[PDB]
C-alpha cells in the first residue's frame, strides 16, 4: 500500500494526445470490423472469426491437444481445459458484455428483479443521504471489494475515450438473432437527469462525472500456459467476474441514490480509464500495467454521478522499463506489437490515433486467435511485470477464484488506502 | 516454535472411516419443503412495528426504512449518522443480485436450470458441441480432482463429494408455474414432487420433477462469509455478507453445471432449494452438524454458506470429518444463551422435531425456528448472533502440540469501524486465505 503511495504523481491526465484526437467508433475493434471479422479455418473455410476457431478446438479435442502443436496427456485433458473455457463464460454475452443498455449491462435498475424484490424499501428512489465525495469514496470501494475487485480507483470521466458509437443490438431482437443483428449506435452526452436509451441514442447525462475502474486478477499459473486452453479459461472465468462486479456495484451506487452505467468491454476504452485512475501504466503490449499483477489483470468500469475522490495517476517506471524491454514483441506469434517508439498516429484502422502510444496491429494479433484455437495472451505470460505443463496446472496449486495467498495480502484494504 | 496453521493436515487428522455420519430412525420421512419455517403459513405471517401482520420480509422491510430515518444499523443501534444507516442496507440490498426471492430455491427457473439448453452460454458455444460430445473421461478419480479444480475458481473456499442421500432431498419443492412471469412469482407459489425416475436426463414434467436414478453424487460448496461483518450481527453489516455470499452461490452453481454439462455430464444446481444443505455438507465432510444447527467447518467454523450440485459424473466421494465438534457443543451452549429469541435448545439431541419445521427422524439438536424467524422483522436483519458467537468462527481456534492439531478449549470459556476497517477481494481475509490452497493430494486420494 505505501508502495503505491510512493509513485503517486501529480493530478492530471497522464496521457499525451494532440490536436488530431478524435472519439473512436467501437465498430473498429479487430473483434468487429468487416475487414477483420472474416478468418478462415483449418480447412480453408472462411467464416467468422471465432468460429473458425471453434472449429480449431474441436480439432484439437479431437487429436488430444491444449493448444497448437501442444499434445495434452490425452483426449479426457484436452476436452477438460476447453470444458473450463466454455463454462467460464457463463456469466458474459457474446464475449465481453459490449452491448449497452442489453442483457446484464443494464443502464437502469428499475427492470431487474433484485430491484423488484427491494422496491417497498425504496432505496433506488430516495434521494441520496451522503454527499460528501470523501465518505462516498470509502463506501463505494469498500463495496467495489466486496464485489469482487482486486484493484479498484477513481477517475473523472474523461470523454475521449468513450466509444463515438456503440456496438449494440436493438432492444426487442432476443439473444438467439442477436450476433446476425448488429448494429451501431452513437453515445452522446446530454442535459438528462437519467441515462436514458431512445431509438436513435445512447445518452449519458452531462452530470455523469465520474468513472469507477476495477482490476480482475487472472491466474498467473494457468495464463503461463499461454497461448494454450488454460489461459483461456482464467480469462473467460474473469469476465464473468467483471459481470457480476459492474452488477453489483451499479446495484449499491443505485441503492445510495444515484445513478450508475456497467460496461464490461463496451462503452469506452478500459486500459484510458485504468490508467486515468491509478491502476497501472499504459505499456508497449498495449495493457494497463499494475505493480501487483503486471498486465495479469482484466478490466472493468462503471460510469456515475456520485461524488468522488479522483485517485492519482501512478509512475513506477514503465515507460521507461518498456523502451528498452522488448520481450513482449519478440515472442508474439503474430508480431502484432511493435518494436519502434511511440507516436501518435496508428497503424490501422483498429487504433485510435492522436494519443501517445506503442501502435500495435491488432488485426495481425486476432489472426492468431482462430489459429492456435484460443485468446493467445502470450504478450501477458511473458511479461516481466507479471512475474512474482498443463497437466502439471490441474495437478497444481490453486484457491479461491484461482487467486493466490503468497500475494492476497498485497490487495487488502483500510480507509487510510481508500481515500 | 510455533507451528504453522496447515489445514490440511487438520482434516487428514479427523478423517473419519467412510458412512453417512447422521443416525437416524424409522421415524424419518423427507421433508416438504413448504414446511420451512420462511415458507410455512403458521410461520410466514409476522407482525411489524406498528402491530400489522405481514408477509414476515415485508414486515422486516418496514423495520430497515425506520432504522435509516432514525440513523440506526440495527434494533436499538445508533449508526454514526443516517448516510451511514443508508449504506449497509444499500450493501446489504446490493449482495441479492444474482438471487431470486432469497434462496433461489424454485427449481429449473430462472438461474437454476436443470438443463444448460437455453443458456446463453450454451447457445454461444453450440457450435464446439461439448454438451453434446459423449464423456471422454469416465475415471472419477480424474473427474473428482477435475471437478474440484473447477469448483475453486467457480468460487468456493471449501468443496466435498458425497454419494446422494435421498432422505435430505425435499419431497416437494417450493416452485412457480414455468408460465409465471418474475412480477407475480411471490403471488403463485405451488409445490411440486421431486422424485426419482428411471430417466436419461433431469425433467421437469407439469407434475413432477424427475430426477433421474443415475443421479449418484452431490458436489457440496462452502462460500466462505466475512468475519468482521458478520460480528455485527444482528446489525446492517451482517446482512450484507450474507447478501453477496448468496449471490456468489448462484454463480458458482452456475459455473460448475456448465462445467459438469460440458464434459459430458448433467448437473442440477440448487443453492437453498432441492435439499438439506447442512446434512449434504456433513455427509460431504466440509464439516460436523451443531448445537445451532449449521455446518460447522475446521477453517471458518459456521460462518459460511453452502450450496450443493447433483450429478451423475462418477466421483470419489469425499470422508467425513470428526474433530469434536458434537462433544463442545454438549458443553457450550453459547448460541443458546445469546440467541435473541431463545430459539436455539439448551437439551440434548434427539430423534423428535420440535415442530413443523424440523424433520424428525434424525438425531440433532432441535431447534424452534419460527423463533429464529420471529426475531428477523423485529431486527429488520437475518440476525446471525450465533454465528457471530460461535467459539468456532473465530480464526485462532487451532493450536498444535507437537504431536498432533487440537482446539483451544480456552476459546469456550462497532460500524463505522468495519467500513473503515480491514477489507479483501470477496471479503476474503488473506490472513488466513492460506488456510484453503488446494493441490492434487487434497482434492482426491
Ligand atoms: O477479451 C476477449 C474477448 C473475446 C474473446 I472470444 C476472448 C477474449
Ligand atoms: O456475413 C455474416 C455472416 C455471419 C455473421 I455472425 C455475420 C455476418
Ligand atoms: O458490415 C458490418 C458488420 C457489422 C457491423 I456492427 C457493422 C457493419
Ligand atoms: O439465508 C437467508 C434467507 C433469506 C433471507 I431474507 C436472509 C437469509
Ligand atoms: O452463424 C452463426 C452460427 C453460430 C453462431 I455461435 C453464431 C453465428
Ligand atoms: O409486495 C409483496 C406483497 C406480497 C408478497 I407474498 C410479496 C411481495
Ligand atoms: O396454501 C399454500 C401455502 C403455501 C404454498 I408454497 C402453497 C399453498
Ligand atoms: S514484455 Fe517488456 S516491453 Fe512488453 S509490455 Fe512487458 S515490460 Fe513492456
Ligand atoms: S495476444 Fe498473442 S498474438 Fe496478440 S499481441 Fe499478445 S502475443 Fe501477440
Ligand atoms: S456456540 Fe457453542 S454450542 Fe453453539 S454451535 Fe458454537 S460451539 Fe456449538
Ligand atoms: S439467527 Fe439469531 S434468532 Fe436465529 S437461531 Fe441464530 S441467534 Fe437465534
Amino acid at each position: 500500500a505505501e508502495i503505491r503511495q510512493q509513485f503517486a504523481m501529480t493530478a492530471g491526465s497522464p496521457i499525451i494526445v494532440n490536436d488530431k484526437l478524435e472519439r473512436y467508433a467501437e465498430v473498429r475493434t479487430a473483434f468487429t470490423h468487416p475487414t477483420s471479422f472474416f478468418k478462415p479455418n483449418y480447412k480453408g473455410e472462411v467464416k467468422p472469426w471465432f468460429l473458425s476457431a471453434y472449429d480449431e478446438k474441436v480439432r484439437q479435442i479431437e487429436n488430444g491437444e491444449n493448444g497448437p502443436k501442444m499434445k495434452a496427456k490425452n483426449v479426457g485433458e484436452a476436452r477438460a481445459g476447453r470444458a473450463l473455457e466454455a463454462a467460464g463464460w457463463t456469466l458474459d454475452i457474446n464475449y465481453g458484455n459490449i452491448y449497452p443498455n442489453r442483457f446484464f449491462m443494464l443502464w437502469s435498475g428499475e427492470t431487474m428483479t433484485n430491484t423488484q424484490l427491494w422496491a417497498p424499501v425504496g432505496l433506488d428512489r430516495r434521494p441520496p443521504d451522503t454527499t460528501d465525495p470523501v465518505e462516498l469514496t470509502n463506501y463505494v470501494k469498500f463495496a467495489a471489494r466486496m464485489a469482487g475487485a482486486d484493484l479498484v480507483g477513481v477517475a473523472r470521466l474523461n470523454r475521449n475515450w468513450v466509444y463515438s458509437e456503440a456496438v449494440t443490438i436493438p432492444a426487442d431482437v432476443p439473444y438467439e438473432q442477436s450476433l446476425h443483428k448488429e448494429i451501431e449506435k452513437p453515445i452522446v452526452f446530454k442535459d438528462v437527469p437519467l441515462p436514458i436509451e431512445t431509438d436513435d441514442e445512447l445518452i449519458i447525462p452531462n452530470t455523469c462525472e465520474n468513472v469507477i475502474v476495477a482490476g480482475i486478477a487472472m491466474n498467473r499459473e494457468m495464463m503461463q500456459t499461454a497461448p494454450n486452453s488454460m489461459a483461456c479459461a482464467t480469462t473467460a472465468f474473469c469476465y464473468s467476474r467483471m459481470c457480476m462486479f459492474d452488477m453489483w456495484l451499479c446495484q449499491f451506487i443505485r441503492y445510495m441514490g444515484y445513478y450508475a452505467i456497467p460496461s464490461c468491454n463496451g462503452v469506452g476504452q478500459s486500459v484510458a480509464f485504468a490508467v486515468e485512475a491509478g491502476l497501472g501504466q499504459a505499456s508497449r503490449m498495449g495493457a494497463c500495467i499494475t505493480p501487483e499483477f503486471g498486465p495479469n489483470v482484466r478490466l472493468t468500469k462503471v460510469f456515475t454521478n456520485m461524488p468522488l475522490v479522483p485517485d492519482k495517476p501512478i509512475d513506477f517506471g514503465v515507460t521507461e522499463f518498456c523502451e528498452t524491454c522488448k520481450k513482449c514483441a519478440r515472442e508474439c506469434p503474430s508480431k502484432a506489437i511493435t518494436e519502434g517508439p511511440r507516436t501518435f498516429e496508428g497503424r490501422s484502422i483498429h487504433n485510435q490515433s492522436g494519443k501517445l502510444q506503442w501502435q500495435n496491429d491488432y488485426n495481425k494479433c486476432l489472426g492468431y486467435w482462430p489459429e492456435s484455437g484460443g485468446y493467445c495472451g502470450v504478450c501477458v505470460a511473458v511479461c516481466p511485470f507479471t512475474k512474482g505443463n498443463i497437466t502439471e496446472v490441474w495437478d497444481g496449486k490453486i484457491n479461491t477464484y484461482g487467486l493466490d495467498a503468497d500475494h492476497f495480502r498485497d490487495t487488502v484494504s483500510f480507509r487510510k488506502d481508500r481515500v
